[PDB]
């Protein structure tokens, strides 16, 4: 039911898949054509990558970072990585204290290497579903 890449998986289903995935993390900002990373989409395609790895990407990429990173102070971005990644908000000032953290030493790409590798993202989403806002936890 949620946003899915079962296996053979037509192209069509791809393309509908990589439409979740930007509406996702990118905040529901539909972005120009120009903005779209078609290698990593063609990739996903393909088959070469799932869909948790092109979340991945997105998230790293300099679109997301533009968006959400630059002109927020961490605080802020941390919200939004909750978000965008976990498809909710954090619970505790503790959860948003470790990201800080996280980013002061390890730096933005580590961050997000975190909400992604997380328990709760495996468990939520996995390799093939599509983070979307979980009203209920
Ligand atoms: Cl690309």
């Amino acid at each position: 039911r949620p946003v899915e890449l079962r296996p053979d998986f037509s192209l069509d289903d791809a393309k509908m898949v990589i439409r979740a995935v930007y509406r996702q993390v990118l905040g529901n900002d539909y972005i120009m054509d120009s903005e779209r990373l078609k290698g990593a989409e063609s990739l996903l395609t393909n088959g070469s990558i799932s869909v948790r790895e092109f979340v991945r990407t997105v998230a790293k990429s300099e679109l997301y970072k533009k968006k959400f990173l630059y002109n927020n102070f961490q605080t802020r971005v941390i919200e939004l990585n909750y978000k965008h990644l976990l498809g909710r908000a954090p619970f505790s000032e503790d959860e948003v204290i470790f990201h800080l953290d996280l980013y002061e030493n390890q730096g933005f790409d580590a961050d997000i290497d975190s909400y992604i590798d997380s328990v709760e993202y495996q468990e939520n989403f996995g390799e093939n579903i599509v983070p979307y806002y979980r009203f209920n936890n």
